[PDB]
């Protein structure tokens, strides 16, 4: 069992505009994503999107942010097994610390050879 | 309101062991962690320690994973403002894909400044 | 702040198909709870609905449940301000024991005076 | 596979005091939560318990909250194979509204036959 914890914005998104249903696709990130789907891993997109507008209210981040999470992965042929909500949001200047983390330009860039690499160098 | 939001096994701990009560420190980046809560950082301690063990069971995590978490942060004077248990497990071979990560050892390595260019140059 | 946290299954629908897409309305329990709402009840769906076939992967049940849920509450003109999933679920033969808790036949028959007398009477 | 989902505070506490530490026990209860689980009853706390000091932030209740909730339900010699915390708090006036609900007393007093027959009036 194997999975890859994919953010939203940022990530899957070119974050140019504030209407999230138009928001541009990360073509070249995604694509990478449909090549690890192929390897057996399973997709699931975790995402802080609307933890800030609603102070962590997931009971209106179901409602409200949800689908249209899911119409844009549909429409954009994001592959997806899970979609998890309700993430830390870190702030404007703040950021993730993980020995298993990597940054979309450097997952689009790597095979997984090269990715498994970084990972064994912290350990 | 600014946050690191920290991992905990390998991350905070060099996973020496499976006994988690005695896993030796990684005080390079315990040492960064004090830094950036003197620069107003919240600290959020974010797990999927046991997620494997108990099949995902949280209400089981609550009562045999995070006393031994905080026991263990205590020990070794890590600060933090949050635990958060939970955290989705990736598996041996999965990761995590975010345009905000940095690993352990950029963090130990690299300033403020330093961090945010990596930010900055994941934008174009 | 007040609020209404309100089950789904048995409560706001008759439990009578597993098809949850064509499942009967309580009507009774639907409108009390209009009345709450004017009375300035804030309404929360929570729900365990799928827990049991996903074996408690909300990852899944943001994707094939939520979706059908607000569908269902939207038809049958439910008010809600909040929809929460991955609520424990019980079992066949378990259930659930709160201080402050009433059975949908209680709630659709009583008032707020009642209802509070039967709180107090706990005490 | 069967559970009890039951409240703390008000259900397994007397409700006496904001000192949580001290607070005194509802014997009665905490007895017939032992028979259950000789039967076979998987038993949760589930609990509300400082959503409202917290605002809601989990990751502060894991912290002030959960360490004096195993202490105390240790201490009374309760059996639990789960604790949940981060229930949605109901406000003053607010409560819950479930077709598998029974409150305290009603646990207290009756038995399972009669506990079902109590449900199967709502089916
Ligand atoms: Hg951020
Ligand atoms: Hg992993
Ligand atoms: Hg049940
Ligand atoms: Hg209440």
């Amino acid at each position: 069992m194997k999975k890859l914890i994919v953010d939203l914005d940022g990530t899957l998104t070119q974050a140019n505009t504030s209407d999230y249903r138009n928001v541009l696709p990360r073509l070249d990130v995604i694509e990478q994503l449909r090549e690890y789907h192929q390897l057996g891993f399973e997709i699931v997109i975790s995402t802080a999107r609307n933890m800030r507008t609603y102070e962590g209210n997931v009971g209106k981040i179901n409602i409200h942010t949800l689908p249209i999470i899911t119409e844009w992965l549909d429409k954009h042929q994001v592959p997806y097994d899970e979609i998890l909500v309700g993430k830390p949001w870190c702030g404007h200047d703040g950021f993730y610390i993980d020995d298993r983390a990597v940054r979309p330009s450097e997952f689009a860039s790597m095979n997984l050879e090269e990715i498994h690499q970084l990972f064994e160098k912290e350990k």
